[PDB]
């Protein structure tokens, strides 16, 4: 049971299956838009699936 790495983000990564607790992260910032990891805003991508800052994305 692996948990969220997003702040502020206590999602328990229990019921998920795979992917989304490989790179440690709930469905939610896993399509979502923003997200706070450590203290800079960033999106999750689905192709690449990584977590990067939102200075470049649309
Ligand atoms: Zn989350």
């Amino acid at each position: 049971a692996i948990c969220c790495q997003v702040d502020n983000c206590g999602a328990d990564l229990s019921k998920v299956k795979d992917y989304h607790r490989r790179h440690k992260v709930c469905e939610i910032h896993s399509k979502a838009t923003t997200a706070l990891v450590g203290g800079i805003m960033q999106r999750f991508c689905q192709q690449c699936s990584r977590f990067h800052v939102l200075e470049e994305f649309d």
